[PDB]
């Protein structure tokens, strides 16, 4: 069996648009994603998600709602990524670009799937329908899915 490391992913989903962030630097730059990163010792998963949202997008929110969980496995990496996915309840500030991340709004008929992680084409439609989900994706490198599962659930 494998070990897993905890990560968060936050989607700022409004009725007609979604905020995504483009990774600006380093390996893996050039794709759009939600905001997030590793959970730190002691903080709850939700508080880690709020923290990463503020660091990467500038937005400060009091509460999130958990919508999904996605496990990622990469060929050659024994550690799994256990990603807890949240959506914002409400926002009340503007997103800010950093040297690491550029936030941008997309209309919900212009979701930039071809420039997102390949897995997002599978679970993001569920998120848009306000459904909850569990997913698993095995990748060869950054682009190729070798195996995956996706299931709508009633409780995350
Ligand atoms: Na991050």
């Amino acid at each position: 069996m494998k070990a897993s490391r905890l990560y968060t992913l936050v989607l700022v989903l409004q009725p007609q648009r979604v905020l995504l962030g483009m990774k600006k630097r380093g390996f893996g730059a050039g794709r759009w994603n939600g905001f997030g990163g590793k959970v730190q010792e002691g903080e709850t998963i939700e508080d880690g998600a709020r923290r990463e949202l503020q660091e990467e997008s500038g937005l400060t929110v009091d509460a999130l709602h958990k919508v999904g969980q996605i496990v990622f496995e990469f060929v050659g990496e024994p550690e799994l990524m256990d990603v807890h996915v949240f959506c914002t309840d409400s926002i009340q500030g503007t997103p800010v670009e950093s040297d690491e991340m550029r936030p941008c709004w997309f209309q919900l008929d212009q979701i930039p799937f071809k420039d997102m992680w390949p897995d997002a084409s599978y679970w993001f439609p569920l998120l848009l329908q306000k459904k909850k989900f569990h997913g698993y994706f095995k990748f060869q490198g950054q682009d190729t899915i070798l195996d995956y599962t996706l299931r709508e659930v009633d409780t995350v």
